[PDB]
């Protein structure tokens, strides 16, 4: 209704979830761990377009896992969900390695899951080709906005990545994968796409075009199958916080994602899309700025699923 | 819209899904292997008041685990959500004896966490004015429409129910209940409350009563606080179907709550309620002509969460 006085709320917001510092910035790679616990910014971009920043909107940092429901919307779309739900399951574990009772990793948002929709994406092309697919698509949910990649972070990542390596011949073991697959090119693949650097601004756009339908709110255009969009914002509701899933669920109500950088997609059904960026994280892995700022939000707003 | 033109379609519904003869009746007592496997009713209720029927919708059958979410929302309206869940959390587990990392039932609609609610439940008086308490309470949901008990379902429910006498002594051990719980009249109490009797009719009353903010559609009244619905709702979505829950949640996307009765409690919110009723269960235990109707009810009018 009034896009400027919803503004000066946002605004509000994001000042009281700033005066929120516990946490701590994740160290395993020194790509995360170089970043101040300092930064904190806030995007909101609507289902028509609307436009807000506040913060540190500018500066890149990688999807980490926000990049795992925005893949598997990718291969919903090109395969459809029947395909999909072959190798991987629709429900959380407890608590956030093992597979499904069909030797399936349990859903999409775990990395187990989301290794194996990797494998899934453009096969029979090479790793270049696999990654140029996906960034342009990745453009196309962003309206063309920032959309970068830290190769610094998959060096990193790939290097000190051993519960991955672990998990990929464990999937190899169980026969996970479509026959064919090279596994150890799939968890490069997969590194790469932890690499991508979105900026809370471009990331926004991304998150607006789930909760618009598969349309990006800025171009127009048909990016995503109303089919991929669901699915996602189903597992993203069930799924997507880690071991907070549950409680974020219900006391928050909105399919969400966190990553180790301190990113949290938000999207709000037919309203708008959102990123939060905060590096400290709580003992979960989630920003404390971020979850702070979600549970404000739809305390003012009425946003949650079963208001 | 045209609620005509709805009607109509429910019933194809009900003639699809009453072609599915899957399924065994529930024979742990004698009081649920009576039932024939051909009873098959579908009550809607919508927010507005109106009312269809198809099938057997005025033969009674006990709520059995239908009724854990109505004593749940009952605890929640009388108590606040931060009182209820300093005994029981809010997440599913994974499968469906053990409590939590704080030694908690994971959530409501489990026995453990069920019988837990019933503890909770307008303490200090004795049990027959708690269950006349509650019995009122779901005479206000159902708008004063068919709500009864039987006797013969709770004497053998009790006589027959060692795995719930040991979740009981179990929660007496780990001090899950409030001070000075007797906790084998609990089990008593907690007997009862599945051995009341709805018809599909009137259960559609109380379903619709979730959907429609806590206010009864046929009567006008306030019965349950916004909290207690909203938080009520959240759990369906999550937990009502038993092992079932998290494929129901991703196909269906509706508030659910299931009983070995063969019933189906259905909300979708701001539209309407619905019970289906037949008893043969599949092997997660949910009626298999009630999974069918709520699969196609969804394809059909496009009520998912997140359509
Ligand atoms: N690259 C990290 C992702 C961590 C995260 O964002 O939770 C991993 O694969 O473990
Ligand atoms: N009285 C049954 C309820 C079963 C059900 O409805 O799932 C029990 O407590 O196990």
């Amino acid at each position: 209704p009034d896009f400027m006085s919803f503004t000066s709320h946002i605004d509000e917001l994001y000042e009281s979830a700033k005066k929120q510092s516990g946490g701590k910035v994740a160290d395993y790679i020194p790509q995360l761990a170089k970043f101040s616990p300092d930064l904190w910014g806030v995007s909101v971009c609507t289902v028509d377009g609307q436009r807000h920043s506040t913060g540190d909107t500018k500066v890149p940092f990688c999807l980490q896992s926000c990049v795992k429901p925005l893949k598997y919307a990718i291969a919903v779309n090109d395969l459809g969900t029947e395909y999909v739900h072959r190798y991987v399951g629709k429900e959380p574990s407890g608590l956030r390695l093992f597979l499904n009772e069909d030797d399936k990793p349990h859903n999409p948002m775990v990395n187990a899951g989301a290794i194996v929709v990797t494998s899934l994406i453009k096969q029979g092309v090479n790793n270049a080709e696999k990654f140029d697919y996906v960034m342009q698509f990745l453009n196309k949910m962003a309206g063309n906005e920032y959309v970068g990649f830290s190769n610094a972070t998959f060096q990193s990542e790939r290097e000190s990545g051993d519960r991955n390596f672990a998990i990929g011949y464990y999937l190899k073991e169980k026969k996970c994968f479509p026959e064919g697959t090279d596994m150890v090119g799939i968890l490069d693949f997969y590194f790469q796409l932890c690499s991508i650097e979105v900026t809370c601004e471009s990331a926004s756009v991304m998150a607006a075009t789930l909760a618009n339908g598969g349309f990006c709110p800025i171009t127009g255009e048909r990016v995503l199958s109303p089919e991929a969009v669901r699915n996602t914002l189903s597992l993203m509701h069930s799924c997507g916080m880690y071991d907070f899933s549950g409680q974020f669920a219900f006391h928050v109500g909105l399919p969400a994602k966190s990553g180790v950088a301190g990113g949290i997609l938000l999207v709000v059904p037919n309203v708008m899309g959102m990123m939060c960026w905060s590096p400290p994280l709580d003992k979960m892995g989630n920003s404390v700025k971020g979850i702070h700022f979600c549970h404000d939000l739809v305390s003012l707003c009425n946003f949650h699923n079963y208001d």
